[PDB]
């Protein structure tokens, strides 16, 4: 069995698993002034820290001078590409696009900043679809987006070159801040985390919306016909949400895997690590991710024992 949160992970945000030749390699928001620290882990349960997988201090890095947030990392043209942001000279958040040969490092930048439009960027995520196309779902970021005035963090979709080094045409609005559940009354709001994965010929994006600060960070859906959208959100938006009944708070900014005999699927997500008084500090979780007449659902948040990750 295991019970949430798995591995005792603490001090993080932003969970991003991917499994590669059946290990699974966890990347998230950890050394915020430096890069990002990975854990490995044969079942998704029992996971060691194995260092930094991206240092911006490694001498063929060197970009960003702090807030290093939100890894995440893909296996494409047989190897592993990473994207993340953190801030530069100039003030704003950037996305930027690093590489390496193996999933522990160390990731050497191969276009930092991936783009620049003066303005603050966070939370990319490549999606690369069955017949091989490349989309970076990304966010615009509260910080220096004001509409209407609201500050308030939009996710943005384009298409990628082959080699992922240019975003093709004008961005694509995929969603904002637009559903009750989503703190729409508020003068700062968020839509943030994405991550895609296709079912059955559609697409959905998971996403976090509210604060992540609040226990009220929680994690919806939207589906789409294609990636490009138009995204749709779940009426019964949000899938996962906190239960603070049992010590669970602000469930979000998530990443998917399947389970070690690929026969199931699994959300990471992180809570804080004190609901008592919620901050930056949260911890990994995992719980069982599934579709039922057309809906995306979560069994969970749990804590309490639950059957492993299946496994042979
Ligand atoms: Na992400």
């Amino acid at each position: 069995t295991y019970t949430n949160p798995v591995g005792g992970i603490t001090g993080i945000g932003d969970p991003y698993v991917l499994k590669h030749e059946s290990r699974y390699y966890l990347y998230a928001t950890s050394a915020i002034n430096r890069g990002f620290k990975v854990w490995e882990s044969p079942n998704l349960v029992d996971w060691e820290l194995k260092g930094l997988a991206l240092d911006s201090y490694y001498e063929k890095n060197g970009w960003g001078t702090e807030d290093f947030w939100a890894p995440e990392v893909i296996f494409y043209n047989n190897k592993f590409y990473m994207t993340y942001s953190a801030r530069d000279n100039d003030g704003h958040l950037k996305i930027a696009l690093a590489s390496s040969k193996s999933p522990l490092g160390p990731f050497k930048n191969i276009k930092a900043p991936l783009f620049d439009r003066g303005l603050s960027f966070i939370d990319a995520h490549i999606f690369i679809d069955q017949d091989g196309t490349p989309y970076i779902y990304y966010v615009k970021d509260c910080s220096e987006n004001i509409i209407n005035g609201i500050h308030i963090s939009q996710i943005y979709v384009q298409e990628m070159s082959q080699d992922l080094l240019e975003l093709k045409g004008d961005p694509v609005l995929a969603i904002q801040p637009s559903q009750d559940w989503e703190g729409i009354n508020d003068a700062w709001q968020w839509n943030e985390g994405p991550f895609v994965i296709k079912h059955e010929g559609k697409y959905y994006m998971m996403y976090s919306a509210n604060c992540y600060a609040s226990p009220d960070y929680s994690i919806g859906y939207a589906v789409a016909e294609t990636p490009l959208g138009p995204w749709i959100k779940y009426s019964g938006n949000p899938i996962l949400s906190k239960r603070m009944d049992k010590g669970i708070s602000g469930p979000g900014h998530n990443s998917v895997t399947v389970s070690p005999d690929g026969s199931e699927l699994f959300v990471v997500y992180h809570t804080h690590t004190y609901p008592d008084s919620p901050g930056g500090d949260r911890t990994v979780n995992i719980d069982r991710l599934y579709f039922e007449d057309g809906i995306l659902k979560v069994k969970g948040p749990t804590r309490s024992p639950q059957p492993g990750p299946r496994s042979n």
